[PDB]
């Protein structure tokens, strides 16, 4: 059963929890949003072949985006987001509002969602992330890390 | 020259950098502080002997506090805190406010310095942190965490 | 790119170079053997999953046999075998000639294939096999492994 | 207490045991041997600072040796010898009789000892040592390796 550094959680307690397990690194990620992460799937590299990872869907209309990286030269260096409860769709429990992804070769994939919360920042200086773990119920309520060197 | 995940520096750019190193554990910590975190050095485990890390001393007249783990059986399981200027000791640059270490047993030394500043939260879930990375100055300017399995 | 500990290449360079790479463990090993180990595929875990590794097979009419190790409670605790070259499959560089495997639930997969040249063996106290390196040109040429905590 | 990776232990089990954890790379060797290995103690590297574990020594009057690795360019990637019986100090058990060790930079400091006995190779393709392992009485029974990233 070989095991990975797994961090945090942030988000909240509420919906059913996933945990997508590791991988060789990350391709491609894919999320909705609008004033909140709702579907969120990614695609990973599986001994450098494309592994589809489970996805993690809201049926909220929210607005679709695909982060395409180019594995294995560039790769994530830092996630940064906010977490806050939301009342559109009634929940008390914390949920998150916005995500950001930025990489290695410097692009930013700019603020997707609400930038409303408490702050979540993880800045990488060796490591990377290798696999993704979280909350799902009507949207993103939280998200978490698996890593490796 | 084996390394190790390193996650963060959460804080800011001024001061001079160092790296504590990797180690086998951690035993104790000590810090000083009153409105911000000034000194900081620990004592790890070297394969079970006290092993001490160097000595990062602010000057400034800041309270003394010891952190100490029940190691083995107990090790850190979270650091959370705040990073924001400290316009007594004048910096225009983010220095590092709070410093609040809960652990594995259940115990928390609770918030050290201001709990005023941009919010940052390390939760593990699986893994341990073994070594400590950071920028001191006057006061500590940022920390950095080394982790391991 | 996440990395993993390879040792090894215990045999000779002919063959073609194959590498399935690093999974969560393994679940069940087939190989055939007569004089020589020919065919050597192993079916793999990923996160949970079975994963049926790259099959590296061999035309030669060997008897083949299929090893059920019962993971996760069972896992393999040394690789031991013969590296020596074939007069018969007419070759003049090493072949890997015998393999046999031993789990922590103290079962030994015997040798297979015959015990003749030099013996490698590779006991782990600490760690697991998560993944295969190797060579196989008619028969198997060379073995290597991936190991991690 | 973070873990590592070992692997092995060739020769007896006579002797008393010993194990030095594990640091961040090894800077140089030192050994006495002669029919036979006799004191094995190590210069570790710890975090840039030249760092010595426990002293292993035979009492035999063997011929001494200081294998001195120019790191952090340069490290073992390789290391082998002979485990078998010595019957001269009429000791019935398993002892390493040789020592071979290969560097990444092509240097190899031949065998010493007498090459009669089993044969162990354990060759590396990606990892570090980092740190020894073993048994030793009068002459070394021992010897395992604890490896890294």
């Amino acid at each position: 059963a070989s095991q990975t550094i797994t961090v945090g959680s942030w988000g909240g307690p509420g919906g059913n929890g996933w945990d997508e397990g590791s991988y060789t690194g990350i391709r491609q990620i894919e999320l909705s949003y609008k004033e909140a992460i709702g579907s969120f799937s990614v695609i990973y590299d599986l001994n450098g072949d494309p592994f589809s990872g489970p996805k993690h869907t809201s049926k909220l209309p929210y607005k679709n985006v695909k982060i395409e990286l180019k594995f294995p030269d560039e790769f994530l260096e830092s996630v940064s987001g906010y977490t806050g409860p939301f009342s559109a769709l009634a929940t008390p429990t914390p949920v998150v509002r916005s995500l950001t992804f930025k990489t290695n070769k410097g692009r930013t994939f700019g603020p997707y969602g609400d930038e409303e919360g408490t702050y979540f920042n993880l800045p990488i200086e060796n490591g990377l992330i290798v696999g993704f773990k979280g909350r799902t119920g009507d949207l993103l309520d939280a998200i978490g890390i698996h890593m490796s060197l």
